[PDB]
């Protein structure tokens, strides 16, 4: 396209919402291609990540781990505003997987405290892909203090699966996994420090072992639980999309399956199908599409089960709706010899 | 299917055999649905892990290390019996990744000493699927104490390749690989413990560096070898399936290949093909069909070199047949002078 | 095949080049199949591996590491004559994951200093495909001391995106990665050593961490960076050959893509498509091929970005050409009140 044809695309303005939750959308394209306009305000803040109290010197677009999804069609813009406020001490910009040239747009949106940026690129590949802060010299450091997100650039005609039928999701989730690096003391207690750059060398230590402390989604152990448990109901179709910056993971919803599973995140690859247990390396996203058939609380981890139940890294979904004996019946229930 | 549906299909009992051999089986399924009957002893039992006499208090389906493999097809249903004696000391349950609803069936068969439970599901899904204990707060250390094995739902019609042409196996192997943490003394040489709970928190220390102390095949270090390595002939077709429930591994067969690999192992997601080193992550099993091509010692391992024969994971097999030099030759061998060094 | 037939087939002797650059070879095959034949020396010798001085007793085929990529097409005949001087001290031998027989090849393969070898075996799968050292009982230390490369076997028709459409690349670059495990002293230096040997237990202490104190490109942190980046233009379709014989790695192009990938490296494996970062287990090759569409410096990691920017994963690419402000353009450049 022209600069004058890129003039003349209508605008759209979305407001984000905080994962796992996804705003809205549509799945198939409502008009041609669009330039949308999404805006973001990094926060250096403190997160708690555990019941003992630890803390992380987060660095956060629009305050949460993971930031938020972005949604697009293929051949729209995506136009951020960023924001670094005055408030803020680092240095940050932002890599988009989706997008083509300059080091994903990091070379273009590096913005001291107090500054701004606008960066418009073509989202020119479907599929879920990573974003996260790379600042020369100090990405891995960013990335793992829980500056990363992802988006999702649908098919402008939806999702579909690899025969060309289409799936129609009725929910979508976000769960984005974070590995934390966090310094002990010599009596193994987490450190606590009082602003970000204090905390640099000792958590480089940690960071260069390659063994995270903590492993969790929604930037906490337990965060997607209880008041953030993921809802459903039997016979309704769900898509998780799930990313990981830094490190791999290996998603498995406990009691269910992936019926389609892009593992690669790229909707022109063909998905994978009846996965118990799918892949997704370190600097990706992936999404399973999976239609629940029982009701009940299912748990979904990344199945190294140490990373899922002693580091952090399991969620729950809440499903209702009626129990179906067919797939499943207790013969004899628990019961003496 | 109504329950008066259920209840009017045949039954057959299996009698299981020990890993890596599998339970007679047809590829092809012999007629309709056929609600399939197993029965597993849950084993708390001490082990040996390697030749030093390293031991483990396993937890063990069956009594072995992985648990043995059950084979159904697509739309039968797996009823299974899962005892767990009054000798043992733990609650244990079991999770059919191939199963739906009620946490795979963990939610439906947690027996402490003394109980028993029958779980029967549907195996709606065609694939090779971990199965594993998963007692709620004491998950991964029962996986990783040997809870853990797999089962293959066949394709009511045998498995095919990516272009629907029938793939037919001549032989089965069962390679359940296990990462084993287990806890050293002050001077590096490895603990024993009297009950599995004395290990508990010396072991739970090991497990989060995630940096297992074996990776074996077969619950120990060179089990899959010598009078146990496994056995072809060159022309025979092999299946081999592996799993791991709880950290990725990367099979290959050094001197082989995989030649049709569901690396996912899912048969509705065709395989890949001519695979090196296929890869299969935690918490699945996978299956690779190879047909052997040449004689001699092959080796079978998780093509992490130091998981392979540093820590464990690598098997044998011996195969007979002619050497095919078409295929293979030495032209000139190693040959020289003898020189200073 | 006859007897008289693989006989008469024609040999072809092919002069490698080192890593990335690999030598001149067709992408479809002339003529009929043919016995390719090459010839590789193994040095052991010392090299200096990150900014700190760190060696490493590299055992290298042809002198480097990774050891050179060499190229054929399927139902080629490969002809190795692998030769170990009598300047070394090891014995060494080599294993292709291409070839099917003795253990790849190791089986047949076994040279103390002073010997020398020539194996044949038929390409008979399309693919990139790791090739390696592995002498019985010293096999994971021979491999992470450097000792590994990859080969490619190109279909006889070339390469094919999954429609069967021809992908045909300008340019082809070989990234090897390699895992180091340099033994430290009790302050946390790296040691040194007088001969390859005095290494081996301190080292494989090390190797039983799984935890690499280097991970870098071509054997050395900044190997491919700088002045001495990979190269191409807008408008250039390179294809980037990536091996790792003994860990697993996530290559990513940062800014670009993977616009099909052979993530398994097996050309009859219809390749993922429009990858962000794709997955190479331990002990195999892949390929990605890529168009680039903006021109600027590129780095090229592996996305663990601990292990690319704190352990030595990194590259570069410098891409020439002019910059398209459709696919990205700054609306507002970086500032605060004021222009
Ligand atoms: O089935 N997840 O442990
Ligand atoms: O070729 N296996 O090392
Ligand atoms: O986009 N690589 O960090
Ligand atoms: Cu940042
Ligand atoms: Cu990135
Ligand atoms: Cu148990
Ligand atoms: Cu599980
Ligand atoms: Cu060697
Ligand atoms: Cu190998």
């Amino acid at each position: 396209a022209t600069a004058a044809e890129i003039a003349a695309l209508p605008r759209q303005k979305v407001e984000l919402v905080d994962p796992p939750f996804v705003h809205a959308h549509s799945q198939v394209a409502e008009g041609g291609p669009k330039v949308v306009e999404f805006t973001m305000v990094i926060e250096e803040k403190k997160i708690v990540i555990d019941d003992a109290g630890t803390e992380v010197h987060a660095m956060a677009f629009n305050g949460t781990v993971p930031g938020p999804l972005m949604v697009v069609h293929q051949d729209d813009y995506l136009e951020l505003t960023l924001i670094n406020p005055e408030t803020n001490t680092l240095m940050h910009n932002i890599d988009f997987h989706a997008a083509t040239g300059a080091l994903g747009g990091g070379g273009l949106t590096e913005i001291n405290p107090g500054e701004k940026t606008i960066l418009r690129f073509k989202a020119t590949k479907p599929g879920v892909f990573v974003y996260h802060c790379a600042p020369p010299g100090m990405v891995p450091w960013h990335v793992v203090s829980g500056m990363n997100g992802a988006i999702m650039v649908l098919p402008r005609e939806g999702l579909h699966d690899g025969k060309g039928k289409a799936l129609t999701y009725d929910k979508i989730y976000y769960v984005g996994e974070q590995d934390f690096y966090v310094p002990r003391d010599e009596n193994g207690k987490y450190k606590k420090y009082e602003a970000p750059g204090d905390a640099y060398e000792d958590t480089v230590k940690v960071m260069r072992t390659l063994t995270p402390t903590h492993v969790v989604f929604n930037g906490a152990v337990g965060a997607l639980t209880g008041d953030k448990a993921m809802t459903a109901a039997v016979g309704e179709k769900v898509l998780i999309v799930h990313s990981q910056a830094n490190r791999d993971t290996r998603p498995h919803l406990i009691g269910g399956h992936g019926d389609y599973v892009w593992a690669t995140g790229k909707f022109n690859t063909p998905p994978d199908v009846d996965q118990e247990t799918w892949f997704i390396p370190g600097g990706a996203a992936g999404a399973a599409f999976y239609t629940f058939q029982q009701p009940g609380i299912y748990a979904y981890v990344n199945h190294n089960l140490i990373e899922a139940f002693e580091l952090g890294a399991a969620a729950h979904f809440k499903v209702t709706g009626e129990w179906n004996d067919d797939l499943m019946t207790s013969v004899l229930a628990p019961s003496g010899t």
